[PDB]
């Protein structure tokens, strides 16, 4: 592995040793695709990078030599269609192996990758075209995505948006990605001089929900991949040798936390299972068969896995498992440990960061607690007056950046200096997450500082749902809030004032839920609706 | 002139006929630099495009051939420094003839021109760099502009921002624009295929004040220059081989309303007078000597002109826009010249939308009647249309499609775009009423935007500046009516524990705002309150 090249020291004897002695060593110029993937391709060509498979018996085994080859071809494909340094390209690719081709190709070119969920609806896509200034969309042919894109394109008018799809029939106005990719030269001339990437250049962007209005663009620089050394080597405890499996769709930040940067730096292969319908038994059988060694999933996924006879799939190779995204009930921890002999080690962070608080391998877990701060991240808890919190009091998790931006922290909200300044000022970046610290130094997440809702892993801005709801005739006014939930953390509640023409009923609730699911990504639908004569203001 | 190429017909007998029958014919693919400037450059090389001069003795006469030549050289200069299609480039060039080179060069590349005032301070420039994703700034060497840009760059970090200046000594990390332009090849090949421009491509962006927060990017597509056919031929009444003079700095939208697009389409040359301090006698003498035939200025300029004893024999037509017009200014100008000031109106987002056209008798103080193709309506709080005498918001009905000249969106701000343009109407935010004769009377903003001597100011631009001072705990910025200035900026301020109200403090707070943001925004009234 390349790990030792980027760190002060690889292994430590305790959390305290790790805190005192760990430093990421950032090279004068770092580009992940060139300095990790292409290095392996030359020095260890046959080293495994990725095991990919289907629910259709399709299997693709990628070495780093393979990934250099297809990412060079991908870079040329992008150049062919006028994509260059700084251009925003959206990727809606689920877990097609093409996602990895495109990411690496865009990194090589110095273009900007914008992964997005396949669940996006027309108005979501319009918003992202406009906010990012997208020059291209690369998407699956399935799930009516190209149709949603075309609808969005029509909304924007006859702009020169490039549209490439993976799979499917020939579509008028659409590029066939795989065909053109195969036709592309495997010789990509690395950009040099001023057109070459620098550490500070943006390479990756995620749209992330805010407390008011629509999702903001979290922009990450070329050193971001290095921050995931902490995520992969120290939190996930991956091994060169190994096969790491994080359950995450490419549309979400967790995909690159678990299926890309830090894993590959640490020399660990990644397992990708591109299924359409989650089946716990399918996931278990495939993961066991391919010999997955380390695992990450949200508590929801572990809930289904533990309802299966885990012992029947003698998951013999599983050596370490981590968890993040939803509240960890100790019962999930215990049942998993009783089946496997493995303790679920919880970690924490944000689209804007890498893992910032985690239960590291030298720590005994406190089931429910996110653990202790990651080295290099000066985590503090700040109250409403800008003062710091002592042990036992709730405050906002903030990151002290007075000595410089930690590796892995975002640069800004893209094209939004106002929101950036509001959230990051006077030497602290504000996560918007609330926690308290116990006497042992363990942190306990308590919720949001704002109106953002977290529902079984999904971060939801209330206005995303409110704006959808107000478009329905029956809605005069509405308020979207989260209500506590033991399993899902929170669920989305709509408090609605109906128009004169309508009366409250379960049927109408169904209709309004259905309306939301057709307007915006369906995970945002209000699970609880209450009809009221008036709202508080 | 190329006017007839772009319209259904040119001649009309009344406002009614014009409003009913005028239509712009938009080509399949239009790029102003190629389809207007380069056309004249080939078919009529010696045709006059621009007379440029100085307060310091300098004169430059530009034909269209000259302009093709230098804009081709400018395009290559931009390419050399990595500027291509869709790249935002800020131009802070006062009235240097270099503005024209750069604008046209950027159009040829399909890059995006962002003109800006020389008055921007560091924080203003940082904001624009970050909002636009600026890849280059081309600016004057004077007026401490390169210093403000350097401060801004330092604030942004090690970003790859190209910095080019016009004039001045060598600066570390700065490009010498004029030297490098002269070294650039005059051979430029029009980009084709994936690299070529389309009607829907953005070519021009202005930062424009909003009611809340910092200025928004008004983005205009490649067809926008055609909308100024209305502004130049019909409102300004320019003629083929005339000489049109609009008094406007290149940082502001009015410059392209008066010194570029519509004028050249109509075959009329533009007069550019790059002075540093305004002197009415100097302006009159230059305009007269060079033979200006048509004129536009804001009311403030007209007021200074009339305080002079007015031989301007070539002047045939004069228009006014940008500030409320007092009938006394109209009367005094008519008495001096025999020319009636014909008022027109619009926004950064549009071309001329309401005007006193040549067939109409002006009502001094009224902005006139709707431009053909702009379905101008007055709308109440209920989305209903207003009757005569009723104040409503000026809205533009776009249900039949976007009128030529209307902006595409607020760049990178779909939320603001949707808030202002939805359900078939673009909301201008300007309030007016219509009289019995159909003439429109402007009455103010629907929002908190302040307008002072023609300067649009978002209150938060001044509020954000003031709150940086230790003395200010809270503050509100509002407009108070002024007969000369339209409105003046007032700051109502709650002070901190350390400070005490005084005229010395007011002065320091005014000075502080002028150091932080463009100084035209300083609060002229300051009221200290307990709450
Ligand atoms: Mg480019
Ligand atoms: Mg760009």
């Amino acid at each position: 592995s390349l790990l030792s090249q980027f760190v002060s020291k690889t292994d430590f004897e305790s959390y305290e040793d790790f805190q005192e002695n760990f430093k990421i060593l950032v090279p004068e110029n770092f580009n992940f695709a060139y300095d990790v993937v292409d290095v392996y391709a030359r020095d260890s060509p046959e080293k495994l990078a990725m095991i990919w498979c289907d629910d259709y018996g399709n299997e693709k085994i990628f070495t780093f030599k393979d990934l250099k080859y297809y990412s060079d071809k991908a870079a040329n494909f992008f150049v062919k269609h006028g994509i260059g340094k700084g251009d925003y390209v959206m990727l809606t690719l689920k877990s097609r192996y093409d996602f990895w081709y495109c990411m690496l190709g865009l990194h090589k070119l110095g273009a900007i990758a914008v992964p997005a969920t396949h669940m996006l609806k027309t108005r979501d896509i319009v918003y992202r075209i406009e906010k990012a200034g997208l020059k291209m969309i690369v998407c699956i042919a399935e799930d009516d995505v190209p149709e949603q894109v075309d609808e969005a394109h029509a909304e924007c008018g006859d702009i020169p948006l490039k549209k490439a799809k993976v799979g499917g029939d020939v579509l008028e106005g659409w590029i066939d990605f795989r065909k053109e990719l195969e036709e592309s030269s495997p010789i990509f001339e690395r950009p040099t001089g001023e057109v070459s990437t620098k550490n500070e250049d943006i390479c990756l962007v995620y749209f992330s929900s805010g407390t008011a209005g629509f999702p903001k663009m979290v922009e990450h620089d070329n050193t971001y991949p290095l921050g995931h050394i902490l995520t992969a080597k120290y939190w996930q405890n991956v091994e060169d040798d190994g096969l790491h499996y994080t359950v995450a769709d490419s549309g979400w930040g967790k995909c690159v936390w678990g299926k890309l940067y830090g894993q590959w730096i640490a020399g660990c292969a990644v397992f990708v299972y591109d299924y359409d319908r989650f089946e716990a038994k399918n996931m278990l059988e495939k993961a066991s068969k391919y010999g997955v060694t380390t695992f990450c999933a949200p508590p929801t996924i572990y809930r289904f896995l533990i309802k299966e006879d885990l012992s029947h799939y003698n998951f013999s190779t599983l050596k370490y498992a981590v968890v993040a995204g939803e509240p960890l009930n100790p019962e999930v921890f215990n049942r998993f440990l009783e089946f496997t002999g493995i303790k679920l080690m919880e970690g924490f962070g944000q689209t804007e960061t890498v893992v910032t608080i985690a239960t590291f391998p030298w720590m005994e877990p406190k089931p429910g607690s996110i653990g202790k701060p990651t080295p290099g991240y000066k985590i503090e808890l700040m109250d409403r007056d800008g003062r710091l919190c002592e042990v036992g009091e709730e405050g906002e998790i903030v990151i002290n950046t007075m000595e410089g931006k930690p590796v892995g922290l975002f640069v800004h909200y893209g094209k939004d200096p106002e929101r950036t300044e509001e959230t990051w000022h006077d030497g602290y970046y504000h996560t918007g997450d609330m926690a308290w610290m116990d006497e042992d130094g363990y942190l306990w997440f308590v919720g949001r500082a704002d109106d953002i809702i977290k529902t079984s892993g999904y971060k939801v801005g209330p206005f995303e749902v409110e704006s959808a709801l107000i478009q329905h005739p029956a809605v005069l006014e509405c308020a979207i809030t989260g209500v506590p939930d033991p399993v899902r953390g929170q669920v989305i509640k709509a408090t609605i004032v109906l128009t004169k023409d309508y009366t409250p009923s379960d049927s109408l609730k169904n209709e309004l839920q259905d309306h939301v699911k057709n307007v915006t990504a369906p995970y945002k639908y209000p699970r609880i609706i209450e009809f009221v004569p008036e709202l508080p203001k």
